[PDB]
């Protein structure tokens, strides 16, 4: 599924993103953006061989099982597949694990050198939220 902007900003915020350790929805809008451009199908390999699954490129290193990620962890306790669904549950849960893991939204790099400090609000700019 490819969402639109503000359908991505409502399902995120329905399952309770928004501010999520103090992250405004716009920061996670900004993060979906340039992390998968909205698409759930989104699947990118890392140079390590991990791989990065979803609307928030979530990485097999740590995060959830693809099989093939050797000596790697799988702490949203997930195969990484349940993170390309047209229902973005898992993608949230599991980034609720990630944000909380000390370093906030600096550990997708793409919010670190994209969204951070920006007018990130435009990003739910005109969404009936
Ligand atoms: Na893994």
């Amino acid at each position: 599924k490819v969402f639109g902007r503000c359908e991505l900003a409502a399902a995120m915020k329905r399952h309770g993103l928004d501010n999520y350790r103090g992250y405004s929805l716009g920061n996670w809008v900004c993060a979906a953006k340039f992390e998968s451009n909205f698409n759930t199908q989104a699947t990118n390999r890392n140079t390590d061989g991990s791989t990065d699954y979803g609307i928030l490129q979530i990485n097999s290193r740590w995060w959830c099982n693809d099989g093939r990620t050797p000596g790697s962890r799988n702490l949203c306790n997930i195969p990484c597949s349940a993170l390309l669904s047209s229902d973005i549950t898992a993608s949230v849960n599991c980034a609720k694990k990630i944000v909380s893991d000390g370093n906030g939204m600096n550990a997708w790099v793409a919010w670190r050198n994209r969204c951070k400090g920006t007018d990130v609000q435009a990003w739910i700019r005109g969404c009936r939220l």
